[PDB]
């Protein structure tokens, strides 16, 4: 159903986001 | 420190295994 | 159309998957 | 170690950033 896929695709957006910010942190870090 | 990134790393690694498995219960019509 | 957004979930799973794989090169390398 | 592969850290970032587009590109129910 729309809401509950809805909720799961914009949850992993966002932790996709969260690996981007991570990722950048480690790299810029390292 | 080598542990921060160590830990970081790996919090990384299991964020993109859940990405993984979310992406396998999305259904794109339902 | 649906077969525009099944072709484009199916890249983003094996991008995820070649993530995963250089993430882990990553640490084995570490 | 973490200071000898720039060039892998790179191509992590180029490519979680491209799936980061790609995720903002899928459309449900479509």
């Amino acid at each position: 159903s729309y809401e509950d896929q809805n909720s799961l695709l914009k949850m992993i957006c966002q932790q996709v986001e969260a690996i981007k910010k991570e990722m950048q942190e480690l790299k810029l870090n390292s």
